[PDB]
């Protein structure tokens, strides 16, 4: 590995490491990973004048017309991919999207996260994020297509699988380390064939880039060993779903502003306000953290995924959890998102909501130290404990009337995101599922 | 002939060689319930009633038993339209009584009777002619139901013309054997979809016939190798099956919906009846459209009503006024599907219209445009609301409805809602193959 | 077996034990439509008419209902040629009326009646004998239609001689048993192809029989394990199926087309009648050849005509004069296929021929040369035009035709064109396997 | 039909109805239905001298040696079977088993019920019984063997099935009525393809004979229409099991001794004592009412089968239930037995236990009007609510040390029953089931 800073740094590394193709990396509004290939010979001119490309690719499947846009490559994002083709090495690079008139394109989710970072800098804060990505490892069918066929029957923290799946699982870990991911931990998860990789706790912009890189790197490596890596929230009924727990904290003057040695919980007042802002707005952008119809098959009671809006320091099954670590490691964990979400939009909205809590001094209320799943509607109503949206349609409706989400995302991203999700829901709600035939065909 | 007394039924049992009597009733959710009585016990049954487990009326939300007595109604005795090897079979209905002697208020038939009583207090009787649409599918190798088609015909097509032509004819002839007096039978819009229109008659008699219709058609089709489906929407991309409910009020021989002196020839009370129906239809859509599959039919683009409006010209309105006037003046509510309990559905329709007449509920200007063609902005300008989009929303609308609670009684109200909530919670957690097709390769 | 009054029908229903009556009508596109009436309700139907959804006539382009009334014509009563165990079945036709009492102008049968009415203004009555060609195919294991051959015979061959010999005989017997008075039946050119020639009768009665013929032959074949197909061109490389229409005009009981002293013994009005047919045929080919598959039959090299011409010698001309003279003098239009709506096709043929007599339209000199053997420039000099080469071209020629719009009425005209356009817009986007076989490896 | 009283009655009916073969009917110790065929020509000599047969057939599968025994035919039990072979009519007949020395064989379960009836007559009581027999209707495989393939998917009191299964279901009802069973009701039961037939409330000895006749008549008729009738307690997991609810009451001087118009529940003191005796001894003979290993897959919480020892008048889910009917129809319903039990032994022990309650004035305690399934072990322990045996081994152990069951059954039946059930359990407990492979093969 190495750290590149100038374009001259990257151009040198291309020659000495025989990099033949550079892959751009970005995401559309919905989080789908987008890319195109540039020959390494073209790279020097790309750094000088940028690269024209069809920016309607960022709109998602709701793109109406073409839109010429410029990608200004960022040399510090240049990273060599962990596979070695016989032809030559391959690397990825990120960048900033500009309109023909020279202004940055506000529709790029990466730009949205960057303006959220700028709002934090105005109040003197920088945000660090450590995500915990759960995924499934399935077998491919005889034609190479993904299935939900299990690769092991192990459980939480099991040393599984121990067949050829042990090697692909180890190959995934090795390649992430080969790219400088600095993985914290990787283990088996609760559901069969389910796995977790814990990212290094680091800067939000760099971490968000790594989440996108993580997805296609794991998928490509699993693919080449005969397996499929799934980031579906809930691919299998009756077992755990896959979430993306998002640990986060704010820093100012190189000090963790969530830690206070004097207070009882050893948490500062800013952390309380940050939690309050998260609890105040979480319903309005659940459609961003849980973006697909399948997301709400995971957001059901009984499988470790939080469906009630609360915070606590003791039990994990709360929406917001405080890990025991204090001092510089003080953080709060938001446990609702799933790996289908766009990391740029999800991290940006978490930051904006938390910052909104700090600037308006939003009290988070008492923590709920009991397991809310053991309570009645009356007991929940007595304590005023609200639910997350029960399906994508409800989350869409809560996001449609949120002035907060519109300001944080911008009009272009806001309408394009909602329009795409509405078409997704309208298509889903009309489908006659086999479950309905099994229950009703004989009966009616 | 017509049966009126227990002596009429008993001699008909001797004369037609009836060996088995099947009782007929429904639970809260509309599932048809029955048990078999040997014909020789029929005399004792008329004299003392029949003890049975009334917990069968609860539906699948039953936990404890409850001894109940069925008092047979001799006028409901009817011989079933199939002739077994040894003796004919007949069905009979009755009134369910608690051991203390009071009528059981949880019986859906009793619920319709109280609604009839409410209309009688006002001097009205309700006539109902329902239009029942069903699908005719073939059976698989093991005799199990499928959704595999029997024809590719369309609206009013003379189809099927293969062996399916015979089973369709057999169904029509069986209903006529029972004295149904069908008005029409024809092919519907979707492939393998058929419709049978009932005679316009008294609501209590009609509701009894809808229940009888369902298992009679299913049994006749089964014994010919076919399956009759009353699912609201068994197939994607084609029409669903509804149960349009033409209804009318009569004040001792006169149709109160007719008025020769108004321009539309509809009376004021017909306008109020529509107003009450429109005011409350959201509150009991869970009764007219009771299963999860019901709301795959209530989607835009298939002539099933989605928006709440009335008209005399556009058919795709929630409430349609047919052209016929005079004695045949009626209004047609087009949202219900054949999965609904006809006793509860007709009772709530009657109460809502009666409430409109009592409270002079203006129905507003008719929507003479296709609301489907309009945009969401115009709908708000015209104040056009929608029917519930799924069973959960319909459950929530009914949950806080004083009108529905009073009309059904608190027994049926809670039992019906509890069953539907359990049904929804099971459905909502299922991971469907559609999700795998869309997201397994994408995420 | 001649029915004239409603009392004639009612007595025959009672004597022959008819239990179901089937109405018979067609929609705008020629699909046969029907609904069933129990015979007990037949007497009320004769007195008051039968209310039904008139949008069924509109085709598949319907969105809104329209309540209409069918006034039954007792002279069209006819018992169907199959005998259910329950009882006999009969068909009946009638006229469609709006609720206001006016005849519905959108019924194709009404469109034919107006052409008959305009012909009577000049003292003309039209007789037609249609020659209907169809295919007899096998059913697959599931009873679905296929194009599997039932014989390999040719023109006028005594084939098939296996069990297919019995179904062909059963078809002929069923038609004779129903009073059709078939003239001849024989094997057609293509394998498994068959032709049945109708008696020369009045246009209205003949048109009703063409509709009845189609579902009778269909049902009889189905119940023997075979499929009767009326597709124009179900099989590439062999003859298509046409519906040749021999027609003649009568005035004062004598044949208008016959003239004993003329060289060809053809009258001046016969020449004018052909001229009107030739002048307008391009404008309503979309009616005589209504489906996309119709123009796979209208390709050069087979019996189907693709060039607008007439002759008394060549077969392959669009219009041919049979050698028969006197009372049997007739002209034969050979372009239609059995998919056409007979009411609309016969009406437009009559109107076009009538416009020829009204306007003294000269038909030109006959083309006695096989036009297929000619170059494009040869036909250019002789003014020989061709039929539209696909459905879209036929639609465009009909779209801008004052003659067709007036003869059908603005409602039938609009609805027919809108449905056919939707048809073509679906077909034009399909990627066919032939394209895959030709271009996948090449490009 | 007709009622036969003398041997001359039966012999006449044989000639006029062309009965060609007579089938004896009895049961072994475990309830398996036993029979052998007698030609009708032999019948007259059979009434005169009896029929020698191998009485070790009554011992069950624990028969060690042969034992010559005599069957004295009972003419009043002669009944013509409801099928009509082309060869000739067929009838069944019961009788009494005698040893070569002329004494009745005490090992016949029918004798055991008869001595229980004699104990009731000593105290002036006669017992009436109405059983409710649940059974399943399954499809046969391609070779004609029983399966658990469903014939319908209907539920409680559904009008199902409506295909050819509607005819076999109706054929079963018709044939029972053709034999003079006088069926009270027949309906669909809770589980798919499950059905119930309610017997006429009548004399215990006659009713017990009918239960045995019912089983092979239903099975034979279902068999000849292509179906299988199953009396397994729990053939399918996750749905209801099949029970044999046993309604009963005592009569003296033609009056129902369970009815008292003066008491609050309108139940006499004898009924209270009768319930007390049943509750006192039910554990000791659960092995008789629930005799097979499969019986205790039904005796699990949650599927209408009672697992706790209690009585009540309101909720059915009690072990003993009082129906609402009073006066001459006053009865108590015992809901634990399943149709696998021997009716002679089960009815005899219920009678003996109830009579023991009356003679010792055993108070039944307060009724438990709450659903016991909603209670903790502590709440159940506080009210002293005991459980039924949890498996056949536990029931065997409770029966092995019961002086009451030994006296009521006799030594021969007692040891032979227990020895057979112990061998049944020893064979079962050693089997390695597929469930164990599914759970442990991958894990260990
Ligand atoms: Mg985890
Ligand atoms: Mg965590
Ligand atoms: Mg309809
Ligand atoms: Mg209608
Ligand atoms: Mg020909
Ligand atoms: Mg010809
Ligand atoms: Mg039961
Ligand atoms: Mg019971």
């Amino acid at each position: 590995m190495k750290k590149c800073t100038t374009k001259e740094d990257v151009l040198e590394a291309v020659k000495e490491r025989d990099v033949k193709f550079i892959r751009t990396q970005f995401t559309d509004t919905l989080g789908i990973i987008k890319s195109w290939a540039i020959p390494a010979e073209q790279l020097e001119e790309a750094f000088e004048n940028g690269v024209m490309f069809d920016g309607s690719s960022i709109q998602g499947f709701t793109r109406i017309e073409e839109s010429d846009m410029k990608l200004a490559l960022d040399p510090s994002t240049f990273r060599i991919l962990p596979w070695r083709p016989a032809t030559g090495a391959v690397a990825r690079i990120l960048g900033d999207v500009y309109l023909p008139d020279g202004n940055p394109f506000k529709g790029d989710p990466r730009y949205v996260l960057k303006t959220a970072i700028k709002e934090a800098e105005k109040m003197g804060f920088s945000m660090n994020v450590g995500p915990e990505l759960e995924f499934f490892l399935f077998k491919l069918d005889a034609n190479g297509n993904p299935t939900t066929e299990l690769t092991d029957q192990g459980g939480y923290f099991d040393f599984a699988p121990l067949d050829l799946g042990q090697d692909v699982r180890r190959d995934i870990d090795y390649a992430l380390e080969h790219m400088g991911f600095q993985i914290e931990a990787s283990h088996h998860e609760v559901a069969p064939s389910q796995h977790e990789i814990d990212f290094r706790f680091g800067d939000v912009l760099c971490t968000a880039d790594n989440v996108v890189t993580f997805k296609y790197v794991v998928k490509s490596i699993a693919y080449h060993k005969g397996y499929y890596a799934s980031f579906m929230p809930k691919p299998l009924f009756g077992v755990n779903g896959s979430g993306m727990h998002s640990n986060q904290s704010l820093f100012k003057d190189g000090k963790n502003v969530f830690y206070d040695p004097d207070t009882p919980t050893k948490l500062s007042q800013d952390a309380m306000y940050y939690i309050g802002g998260l609890l105040k707005h979480i319903r309005e952008f659940t459609a961003v953290t849980n973006p697909v119809v399948n997301s709400y098959k995971r957001l059901v009671p009984g499988y470790e995924a939080p469906v009630y809006i609360s915070w606590s320091a003791q039990n994990r099954s709360s929406l917001i959890r405080i890990p025991a670590t204090r001092g510089n490691g003080t953080r709060i964990e938001l446990r609702c998102p799933d790996p289908a979400c766009n990391p740029y939009l999800a991290f940006a909205l978490m930051l904006r909501a938390g910052l909104e809590g700090i600037k308006n001094k939003i009290d988070p209320g008492e923590p709920t130290n009991v397991n809310i799943f053991h309570l009645s509607d009356k007991e929940r109503e007595e304590r005023g404990i609200r639910s997350l949206p029960a399906d994508l349609k409800e989350a869409i409706d809560e996001m449609k009337g949120s002035k907060f989400v519109k300001e944080a995302l911008g009009e272009h991203v806001f309408s394009h995101y909602l329009c795409a999700k509405e078409m997704e829901w309208d298509e889903y709600k009309a489908v006659v599922h086999p479950w309905e035939l099994s229950r009703y065909l004989s009966m009616l």
